[PDB]
């Protein structure tokens, strides 16, 4: 009796299955995936450990330096390997937004950007 | 988070309706969870629910808080769990709460609108 509000949960769950699924063959979790793009995003403004804690963290920073996605110290920065997984993860989520039109028509593609507009800009 | 446009209106409609209905709930202590394992095993009651069938957040602290809190209970037919009413009337107002969160999705739209995203994410979400 709440189907479209099922539906939208149940889309939104999906958008995220193939990057959790890389993360894991990389022995990664989420909470390193997502420092390691903080880091990327911040690096160049400057960000100390005391900023990661407030948005262990040193076992973590020691975990991500060993396997070559942080540089070892002062100012953090990703590695090279750090920056290229970011962009990784990036074009997987355009890979999964590419798959949503898989099923549609080409009206319904355009009908449902119309209207996930209309509804996002309602509430 | 922009340059995956359905994407982004997908998963910010699904964090405005989750906020909404998150925030209805926490003020009743309850959260969507419970009130989810609650309508399930109202509904399904009278064919027979073990613990089992609700593993396939701890259920099993989940289930001692509803049965301590004198909404759910566990009956000699492996005992089958049973809505209480005070925990019936709970499953009512949850269900409000959900369903004005529903109606929130369609307020501005047309009905041929509401028609075409019905249909529309039916194939996105089999799709994937
Ligand atoms: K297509």
């Amino acid at each position: 009796d709440t189907p479209y509000s099922y539906l939208i949960r149940s889309i939104g769950m999906k958008l995220k299955t193939s990057a959790d699924a890389r993360l894991a063959e990389l022995g990664l979790n989420s909470q390193q995936g997502r420092m390691i793009g903080y880091i990327y995003e911040n690096q160049e403004s400057g960000i100390i450990q005391k900023d990661l804690a407030q948005f262990s963290i040193t076992s973590m920073l020691q975990g991500l330096e060993k396997k070559g996605y942080i540089e070892r110290r002062k100012n953090i920065y990703v590695l090279p390997k750090g920056a290229a997984l970011v962009e990784e993860f990036n074009n997987i989520f355009l890979e999964v937004e590419e798959s949503i039109t898989k099923g549609l028509t080409k009206d319904e593609q355009k009908q449902l950007m119309s209207i996930l507009i209309k509804v996002n800009r309602s509430m």
